DNA sequence: TGTGAGCGCTCACAATT
DNA sequence: AATTGTGAGCGCTCACA
């Protein structure tokens, strides 16, 4: 049985609330007492039991994280920027991770997190409107912020600004000449991946142009390879391209190059994220950049706000910007 | 006040021990006596806390991790591949992160860990051997795993063999002809990046081949290309590199091309990992092969075994392999 | 600074029939 | 002999003293 607060309570000579505002830094100690108290504490190894803690009634915010495979690239960035944003406000984080596909996944994901008595829940799984809405209420009195929902799904949501992102991407082809333009979206049971096909058909009408080509892919290069080689042997071939992501357009780009053609002479590219990886490739990536860490700090800052009550319910849109490489 | 172990029992006519009875799937129940608290809790949407039960005394496996910035690739890869094992396993998994470069950081990790009174400690941290005992040391009473120290070092570790990787490499560039050899390793304050390099030296030694350069880069491509183009832009320009990690790789094979010189034919580059990605680099890398999946299964099941004082203490090494492609050819 | 109380549950028994 | 109750406590935080 580990060492107790009671353990030290004796070998420091005080008691076991003592004991209890010296680890919590408490105001109004015995001054050269806590001296002594830190000093039996540090000769006995002891760590506060935060199981203990926490039913005890310790207000530590703690929050919650239903998230896509840690596997996958932005995930697995948001959940970095997560965890360091909460650690830098001295907030906790526990994460559940969601890899069987369905709402009874991610519900099954809020049950636990919601066992963990979390002060709030961060939903980064793709969810349809009603099925949001199912989760949303399923967070018994806790506040829930998400982040693969669409604009307009009605809960407490943040995330990019796909009409921006589709837009500049449309706009840039678009100035630069481009008219047979293909599309090569992220998988459709993404909303994340919908929404920015949407955007993409959104603004490319606005100029009166109709994609030569529209293939799905998986959010993988591999996908990105096979989808545009399936449609050059198709003899579709484009003067552009616009990719869901920078890893499809990676293999966009292998399809490209082992035809004969030329990325950006021939065939322009451009991708979505901005990954770390996407300023080398051959030839450099002209990508929509996403701050992953800026949507993280935000989603942190923003569910501790909800939780204090603060009115700042609905959907944000977080800024993107065009990344201009050497595929276009 | 979420519902209560107290509330079930009066909506259902029972005490609060007949409804832990149930709850957690006891042996002597009322037959129906169950089917109607069931009933009960299933009505006031009741959710154990498991705070409570914790404290309580409830033996629940709970894993703690303490790793590298889930930024990186493959920490997010392992951490991933241990939840899910986890989850897979009915063993719940609370992962602290380590940001700040140093022992103390992963100590302050460990520190809480130990707090939420975990029954393991998974480290997925680079340190070195005293770093990695003190840590060891630390963990009062309970089981620790080390995936990012050296096979000498002497505590529980899982790695895969970088013994195995450097030569496959190496000996694949030998056949292939080439005695022109530069070395592009990872962070020097990493140890697997000490490992590989240690590895690529072995064999090469071996080989009576002393590499022409080698250079430090931080496991991300630009440390690739910039580390490659200072190395070109010095005159030293060899028939081929064995590079600490495939993003890397991806930095020297730009570097290379935008020289007017062709990967593979010119300059052969072998990366490490053999990430998703890699596949698709123009041209596909050769890359050595390190199954995370692999490693963060077994690193849960390992703790777990641990965990029950089952004799498997020391080190582990995981196989890796070697997945040829088109950037060594011609 | 001490004291009382409790957080939600699990134990260990006891207590029903 | 089945089933239920009862007592106790887990480690700490509160509220007071
Ligand atoms: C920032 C956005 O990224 C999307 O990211 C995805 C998701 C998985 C793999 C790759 C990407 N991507 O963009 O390349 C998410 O689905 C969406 O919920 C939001 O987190
Ligand atoms: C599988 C191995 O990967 C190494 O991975 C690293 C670590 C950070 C970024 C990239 C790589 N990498 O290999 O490309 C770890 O340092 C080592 O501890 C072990 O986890």
């Amino acid at each position: 049985k580990p060492v107790t607060l009671y353990d030290v309570a004796e070998y420091a000579g005080v008691s076991y609330q003592t004991v209890s505002r010296v680890v919590n830094q408490a105001s109004h100690v015995s001054a050269k007492t806590r001296e002594k108290v830190e000093a039996a504490m540090a000769e006995l190894n002891y760590i506060p039991n935060r199981v203990a803690q926490q039913l005890a009634g310790k207000q530590s915010l703690l929050i919650g994280v239903a998230t896509s495979s840690l596997a996958l690239h932005a995930p697995s960035q948001i959940v970095a920027a997560i965890k360091s944003r909460a650690d830098q406000l001295g907030a906790s984080v526990v994460v559940s991770m969601v890899e069987r596909s369905g709402v009874e996944a991610c519900k099954t994901a809020v049950h636990n997190l919601l066992a963990q008595r979390v002060s709030g829940l961060i939903i980064n799984y793709p969810l349809d409107d009603q099925d949001a809405i199912a989760v949303e209420a399923a967070c018994t009195n806790v506040p829930a912020l998400f982040l693969d929902v669409s604009d307009q799904t009605p809960i407490n949501s943040i995330i990019f600004s796909h009409e921006d992102g589709t837009r500049l991407g449309v706009e840039h082809l678009v100035a630069l000449g481009h008219q047979q333009i293909a599309l090569l979206a992220g998988p459709l049971s993404s909303v994340s991946a919908r929404l920015r096909l949407a955007g993409w058909h959104k603004y490319l009408t606005r100029n009166q142009i109709q994609p030569i080509a529209e293939r799905e892919g998986d959010w993988s290069a591999m996908s990105g390879f096979q989808q545009t080689m399936q449609m050059l042997n198709e003899g579709i071939v484009p003067t552009a391209m616009l990719v869901a992501n920078d890893q499809m357009a990676l293999g966009a780009m292998r399809a490209i190059t082992e035809s004969g053609l030329r990325v950006g002479a021939d065939i322009s590219v451009v991708g979505y994220d901005d990954t770390e990886d996407s300023s080398c490739y051959i030839p450099p990536l002209t990508t929509i950049k996403q701050d992953f860490r800026l949507l993280g700090q935000t989603s942190v800052d923003r569910l501790l706000q909800l939780s204090q009550g603060q009115a700042v319910k609905g959907n944000q849109l977080l800024p993107v910007s065009l990344v201009k490489r050497k595929t276009t």
